[PDB]
């Protein structure tokens, strides 16, 4: 009766068809079957995301794929607990309020002005992004936002409060580009191709200091008035109290010790996921020295985004197994030798960066990721350039709402305009294809 | 500064003192090293048990014993995944309130006696922890026990209203020995011997029908007062709404393959872990069915309990790895021999029937049965018995508050006092080691 359980019937029934009426081999016909019923799953999300994700082993399973055990596996993959720490880290600073001061002495290092008050919203908004989260920055953001605008109340002067709330939306987004614990997408694409922490910053960290200026300039070269107006610095202060500083440490060390992860491991007897290793030392420090609770991090851990990426690393093998990969490798064999590199990765970013408006930024990564990181391995290419480049498109999401939880976030706020966002979206998104796909022709040799 | 802090440094010296000063074997020495910390981590609780099962695989990887991922791949066994599907049910009939409407009729089923009331009261909160849990069935149970004894409101009349709180209180732990869904440990234990979920029922369905009545028989013949009152049924009714009826037809299906998992799946191809489909197939159909939420079964699901499964897994491996299982075979063989399988037992089941009292009841079943499961492997007995044995008596929680989350949560009705618990689990474990070993010994050919 509803509209999930017609496109769930519909899926099931396109299932079925596929399966009985393409004419390859069986393995094939099984794989591309089940990778279309996939994928609609996850584009419509007729089904909560993990829902998918969890069907995606009993299929391999019920299907002779897999067996029940080798398909489990894939969700204890090193790169989720690499996550999971990431979360802890984050339910640390969350409950510790280290990130409230983060803003505060940042935002009142600004003494009264509203021209240096959103520039630094944008730049904390963003640089807190690295290593929280995004639903949660914004959320968190929003209201140290409308605390700012509103000085400048008349929304009547709606222009204002426009560049400064889409920035924020934006400068969160982009700050999740940064680093493997960010966005979801990164994660997948490292457990795909096999990244470390490190190596994902050495590509994300460049292309999110070029993407937030641009972004912020998109919106200011809209109707930006925001030149006028002063401060209202209005609540309680903060103050570093029972080791926040502690927080910080240990915050610190992991970051440290995640960038110095190569020469640290090599001098050390080369153990083999050094950077998982990391995030599971950080979650024990965090709480030998008590500065966190264990309900903390259980409430805010994603659980079903760890769900998410055994799911979609399940679906990777399901595609090698039945060499589904190595069959789409063949049939665009003519169209990819008839197109360039350059061709190629400006078809794939424009097509992501423009599906993830219409659908979930980690659901689009879980479904491409492996289908495209596979098919370059079937054409012999290093899958890591695919990768990375769809799991950064998958994070521009900046039309609509809907597209990520930040968007609408900062439209909930009843001022913003379903048609002002639709065509800054419109123009940075144009914006992201031509710098992404500039950057991955650089990353190149 | 804290006392944990201390017993954390306390553990660490142990452990730097044990490395140092056995003389055995290296990896004997490891393998017991790390025991002994283990050991008191997860008795003592100065870490979070689940911050320990998290310990355990960290360890193992940097002393060489597994490489990363293969002691990450622990956390992802079956019977992990088959209870986290018993928490999605769970879930699913709590947010649909099925569990209300079976306590309603039932109990409305008692016309207006208290003599029939607290009888119903334990046999439901006994059949519901069958699949709920025990901590849930309790706070769930007490506002209906403290609804009924308030008509019987006299608390110089204590030895009532102090009988049905007990009462429930161990309806509930008994009730968490019939099913592999339930209590942890018998996860536990299934997850370290492969037990099927029928199998595991074949065991303790028997024990929980024996120890319900002798456990409401020895509270019965201390101080009870209760073939007087009269009933208040103060409430809004009952009436199963939209798909109750639903919930109720996936919960029966789903325990219906459970029970009958061997046949179907022997005349199905014989899949490998058919219960742990069956469990994720639960969660499917409860989402398709539209019956709950996601996020219901994330906030229900005790992720914690599952990572301890897991750690609990590598723990084993652990031993077995470092020959730590053989090393103690051999160091007690002679004790063994010069006792009978009786006398093993029956120490067995004491020790851990009162071990059980100070510290959890899962972090009990998480160090004793890896230790003893494998012991008995090296003596080339199967393990099984030991393994259900320890996660029985582990369940066998009847003295102080701080045993079980059921016990303090009865007794934080600021109303029974410690010394009447303190001698009526007194019996009731003597009571317990008297069934259980005898079970054992007639589970034997
Ligand atoms: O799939 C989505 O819509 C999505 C999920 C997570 C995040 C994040 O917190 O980084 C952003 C977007
Ligand atoms: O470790 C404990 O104290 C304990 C844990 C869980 C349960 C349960 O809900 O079955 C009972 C007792
Ligand atoms: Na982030
Ligand atoms: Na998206
Ligand atoms: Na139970
Ligand atoms: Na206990």
């Amino acid at each position: 009766l509803h509209r999930n359980s017609l496109i769930v019937l519909a899926d099931v029934a396109l299932f079925l068809a596929l399966y009985h009426f393409l004419p390859f081999e069986h393995n094939v016909v099984l794989g591309i079957s089940m990778l279309a019923f996939i994928a609609v799953l996850w584009l419509t999300e007729a089904l909560h995301v993990t829902v998918t994700a969890i069907l995606v082993p009993v299929m391999a399973v019920f299907f002779g794929i897999f067996e029940t055990q080798a398909a489990l596996n894939n969700f204890a993959n090193s790169i989720i607990f690499l996550f999971l720490g990431g979360f802890a880290l984050a339910a640390a600073m969350h409950h510790q309020g280290l990130d409230k001061v983060i803003a505060d002495k940042v935002l009142a290092m600004a003494q009264g002005k509203m021209s240096v008050a959103v520039f630094m919203l944008f730049g904390v908004t963003a640089l807190l992004s690295m290593w929280i989260s995004n639903t949660a920055t914004a959320a968190m953001m929003l209201p140290l936002v409308l605390g700012v605008l509103s000085k400048v109340d008349a929304d009547k002067q709606r222009s204002t409060y426009v560049f400064v709330l889409l920035g924020v939306a934006y400068s969160a987004s982009i700050g999740g580009i940064a680093t493997l614990v960010g966005s979801p997408p990164n994660a997948i694409a490292a457990a795909e191709v096999g990244l470390s922490f490190t190596d994902w910053m050495k590509f994300g960290l460049p292309t999110a200091m070029m993407m937030l200026p641009m972004a912020i300039a998109i919106l200011y070269f809209l109707l930006k008035p925001t030149l006028n107006g002063m401060f209202e610095l209005d609540r309680a202060p903060v103050n570093w109290d029972k080791g926040k500083v502690v927080t910080l440490g240990i915050f610190g060390l992991t970051v440290f010790l995640w960038i110095f992860s190569s020469p640290i491991n090599a001098a050390l007897g080369g153990f083999k996921s050094f950077d998982t290793l990391v995030a599971l030392g950080a979650i024990l420090m965090l709480s030998f020295a008590r500065v966190v609770h264990w309900k903390e991090i259980q409430k805010t851990a994603d659980w079903g985004v760890l769900l998410l990426f055994g799911g979609g690393l399940c679906l990777s093998n399901v595609l090698k197994q039945t060499g589904t990969s190595v069959f789409l490798a063949n049939a665009l064999s003519d169209m990819v030798s008839h197109m360039g590199i350059f061709v190629v990765i400006l078809v794939v970013a424009t097509f992501v960066v423009f599906l993830t408006e219409f659908a979930s930024n980690t659901a689009s990564a879980a479904l491409l990721i492996p289908v495209f990181a596979t098919v370059a391995e079937a054409f012999g290419m290093s899958p890591v350039l695919l990768s990375v480049l769809i799991a950064v498109a998958a994070s521009c999401a900046f039309m609509l709402p809907v597209a990520t939880p930040p968007n609408a976030i900062v439209f909930a706020s009843g001022h913003i305009k379903q048609s002002e966002m639709m065509r800054v979206g419109l123009y940075l998104n144009i914006a992201c294809i031509g710098l992404l796909t500039a950057i991955a022709m650089l990353f190149w040799q």
